[PDB]
């Protein structure tokens, strides 16, 4: 499917994904398209945080939905 990723600075990118894609796959596509490492990416749809290891289907992500991309620095 086609989805969209709106950043926090008012920028939007277009992604090609499938519900079977894990979150690190989506962050990896965002990396290929933008150069932002998946470590510095916090994805949120409808307030819910997209956890690594889960899939897009684990959330109510429909075709041409728009996720929110926050740029962070990991602590751990």
């Amino acid at each position: 499917m086609q989805i969209f990723v709106k950043t926090l600075t008012g920028k939007t990118i277009t992604l090609e994904v499938e519900p079977s894609d894990t979150i690190e796959n989506v962050k990896a596509k965002i990396q290929d398209k933008e150069g932002i490492p998946p470590d510095q990416q916090r994805l949120i749809f409808a307030g819910k945080q997209l956890e690594d290891g889960r899939t897009l289907s684990d959330y109510n992500i429909q075709k041409e939905s728009t996720l929110h991309l926050v740029l962070r620095l990991r602590g751990g």
